[PDB]
């Protein structure tokens, strides 16, 4: 539906949706402006996350107080309507992960692209196993796991401890260790690993930076806090 | 999509849908328990008016957010998406506004009922005068002022003044006064007379009465506050 619109028309429209909190239709004119063929820009990037993990969050939020109801009550109607929240939720994380597929992450060469996408291929697999259960689920936390390890390759090798790409990456794969993988050690191991490079890297940067890494670093030592 | 399901697994997902914060499907599984032809328990219009208010109220917010930045740029971008929001808002209210029509207002003969039906219908046509223009404008104001005032007869021809379906509609027709049809002075005096009847009204009510009457008359107090 968006195949009629100027890249740069969608690109204000998503901007404009954002400030409306509008994000069903941020997501939908990212979705065309990433149909157009060409790479994105750094801002670009960030708006196609904020749009998407906004419209997931609402569904995850969602799914969560169905399930604890559904959980509770064991007529089909909690089913019936949890099943329906899923598979929208389901059907949003196959869209961002073919926007990834066709061909985001393929045309990704910069460390700054190329882990961004590689942590959201990670986040929105991790957002397909909350929802699955079973064998379906093993393949879908490995796939997870394959990307934000990926990731992380590419980010140890080419970003600074402090970049906070790295950083949200490495908070993200602790989560997805925590609460995914059945893997607590792993979480704090590395949450803990990622702070403490972080903090002897904050010395090098400008008063901007630092601000940047050191949030992201709180929400770091906020999980530790949570998990030891 | 709704002709299907049972009448009662409608009210039953859209009591799921307010759970989960979920305004759209809820405004969905009423509109569907509205097109089963019964009528509706005091309890299911209160289902129906809250799912679509929780809808509009969000595109009426996202509205003047861009009205706002359109008017600040007075390219094509800004206005053409107000007016996708708009364009959605105004079919929003007929969504309403036909439930109405067809046919809950023509067989609600019980006050509690009819009151209620009449102020929605004001209401609904209130929002779409936020954003008319004109003279189209004009009518659509009048057919806001002629749902509520036949409302606001019946209500004080039935209903006790601390009634909380009457303290509403009072302080929604007042607010059309004060904010659709440039008469502050007419807002002002509605709110006060509906003010001072209830407080007079309130001995003749239990503990739980008295709350859900004081509450509405907060409000009416509220708005006196901000207009004098
Ligand atoms: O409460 C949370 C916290 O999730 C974190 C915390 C640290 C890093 C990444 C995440 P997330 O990718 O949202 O699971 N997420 C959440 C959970 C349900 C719906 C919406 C949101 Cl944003
Ligand atoms: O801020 C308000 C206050 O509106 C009132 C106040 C008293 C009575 C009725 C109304 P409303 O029917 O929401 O215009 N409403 C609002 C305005 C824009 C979007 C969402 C909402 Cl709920
Ligand atoms: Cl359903
Ligand atoms: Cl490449
Ligand atoms: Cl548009
Ligand atoms: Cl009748
Ligand atoms: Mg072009
Ligand atoms: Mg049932
Ligand atoms: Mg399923
Ligand atoms: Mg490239
Ligand atoms: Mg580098
Ligand atoms: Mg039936
Ligand atoms: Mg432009
Ligand atoms: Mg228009
Ligand atoms: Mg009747
Ligand atoms: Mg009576």
């Amino acid at each position: 539906a968006m195949g009629s619109m100027e890249r740069a028309s969608l690109i204000q429209k998503a901007k404009l949706a954002e400030q409306a909190e509008r994000y069903e239709d941020m997501a939908a004119f990212m979705k065309g402006a990433v149909e157009k063929g060409e790479e994105l820009s750094c801002e670009e990037r960030n708006l196609l996350s904020v749009a998407y993990k906004n419209v997931v969050g609402g569904q995850r939020a969602a799914w969560r107080v169905l399930s604890s109801i559904e959980q509770k009550s064991n007529g089909p109607e909690v089913r019936e309507y949890r099943e329906k929240v899923e598979t929208e939720l389901q059907g949003v994380c196959d869209t961002v992960l073919g926007l990834l597929d066709s061909h985001l992450i393929k045309e990704a060469g910069d460390a700054e692209s190329r882990v961004f996408y590689l942590k959201m291929k990670g986040d929105y697999y991790r957002y397909l196993a909350e929802v699955a259960t079973g064998d379906d689920k093993k393949r879908i936390i490995d796939s997870a796991r394959s990307a934000y390890q990926e990731a992380m390759d590419i980010s140890k090798k080419e970003m600074p401890p402090t970049n906070p790409i790295r950083l949200g990456l490495a908070l993200n794969f602790s989560v997805f260790h925590y609460e995914i993988a059945n893997s607590p050690e792993e979480a704090i191991s590395l949450a803990k690993t990622t702070f403490d490079e972080a903090m002897a890297d904050l010395h090098t940067l400008s008063e901007d930076s630092y601000k940047d890494s050191t949030l992201i670093m709180q929400l770091l030592r906020d999980n530790l806090t949570l998990w030891t």
